[PDB]
């Protein structure tokens, strides 16, 4: 993959492999939320930041990036054998945080066959202490970010930015006992991001599954599940079919995630 | 990737990605199976299976894999290329072999090698059978006709009989569960999950200071979507060695045995 001609955004190639796909020999929302992630770190790589990002800067002041909100619409999802074109770039968003937005093209066709627009915040790490983006940390950002605005999701008042509710008891559906394995962490023992959207989609009937394709999903990241906390995950229908999503520490019930999707009947 | 010249074999090079690597920066064995198991997928696709035969489909036959055994010298670096070759072989009325050698794309040096065992299966009663005379001839014209052997060792660990772990194990994680990633295209639980499920008992502290070298596993019977499986693990042993076993948390029906072995980092 590379920066475009103008060193403000990165472009990779997928082919979409064999154990990527569902039912359907399409990409899972899992498969495609991996390659974002991949060409987010590719993206890091190629401008000087570190990729386990952290600039020189947050470093000193030992500072990291984490996610408060991941939104993903997708039209069509690749086929088994596909090759899949992913650009992303990253803008300030002053000192309520940062955004990294992506684009997803048939390589072929080179139609628009999915987006994403994710939210990130300040964290000290250690105090795990939200704060607000240090004016230093901005200037040494900005190098790499378009100045004027670039919006995968442009529409004023749009999907990615709703607010979402608190899914209350009882939930319509749940699965139980959810667990991280050894495979579910980063290369920094933390539960990957993309395991939180399997999690959800687990409270979400197969009949749902089996008969409709998910279009959109809003994932809000309230806390982080441990490598030895266990999760419930949990749904209600309220309606295409739209669903509200709960993820919470299987004890004291301590919110992780929440959510909601939308589904189309294939 | 490609077959290689003489149609007998097929070639393919991976670039690891940042979610495929663990604590060292460097691929789990899961990422590595993965691979082997994409690999053995291209290979199909590139000779004209769908990994059934015309005869296969006929019978509603299937192969299933009933051992895995790879070894790694080295795990490949986030970045890194890897290199990875496979090719089949008929042994007879028992079943097919599958072989893998991994390299190092820039060194050309091998870094680990692979080899399963599978065995033809009704797809719908679930009874083993022999392989037929009609199959073995569809699949001679895709494979080497003098052996070629990943492991072609005289005493080689990829063919030792694996014992029953006795109760009490050493190690224990309960109540694992297959989530829908953990799912193939047909709603099957992955072969490369199993693997993960068996590692799972490995206490972290082995895990942490030592790099895994070889695994065997056989596949006696596969978990089912709503089943939910116990991970047991005991010390057979600079080297650790164990001894695991996969059984039903309920009935503790066995799904698979296997052993590792582990090498100080
Ligand atoms: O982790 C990443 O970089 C991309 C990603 C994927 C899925 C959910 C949240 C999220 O931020
Ligand atoms: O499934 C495959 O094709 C290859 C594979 C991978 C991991 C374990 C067993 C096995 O046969």
């Amino acid at each position: 993959g590379s920066l475009t001609e103008d060193g403000l955004s990165y472009k990779e190639k997928f082919v979409v492999r064999s154990y990527e796909v569902g039912s359907n020999k399409t990409a899972t929302v899992e498969t495609i939320a991996n390659l974002l992630q991949e060409v987010g770190c590719n993206h890091a790589q190629s401008v000087g930041f570190s990729t386990d990002a952290t600039t020189t800067t947050m470093r000193k002041l030992h500072l990291i990036w984490v996610t408060a909100r991941m939104h993903i619409e997708i039209y069509k999802y690749p086929a088994w054998g596909d090759v899949v074109e992913i650009e992303t770039w990253c803008q300030s968003e002053g000192r309520i945080g940062t955004r990294r937005d992506w684009i997803l093209k048939d390589s072929v066709t080179g139609e628009v066959t999915g987006r994403a627009t994710s939210k990130w915040v300040m964290m000290n790490q250690d105090t795990r202490r939200l704060q607000k983006v240090s004016d230093d940390v901005r200037d040494e950002y900005l190098v790499f970010c378009p100045q004027e605005p670039r919006l995968a999701f442009p529409e004023e008042n749009n999907r990615s930015l709703k607010k979402i509710p608190k899914l209350e008891d009882p939930a319509q559906y749940s699965m139980i006992g959810l667990k991280p394995r050894r495979a579910d962490l980063d290369m920094n023992q933390h539960v990957n991001n993309v395991t939180y959207i399997g999690w959800v989609l687990e409270s979400i009937p197969q009949e749902i599954v089996d008969t409709h394709e998910l279009q959109v999903i809003t994932l809000d990241y309230r806390r982080e599940c441990q490598q030895d906390d266990v999760v419930d995950s949990l749904t209600t229908t309220t309606s295409d079919s739209q669903f509200l999503h709960l993820l919470r520490l299987s004890g004291d019930g301590q919110e992780i995630n929440r959510g909601t999707t939308l589904w189309r009947k294939k």
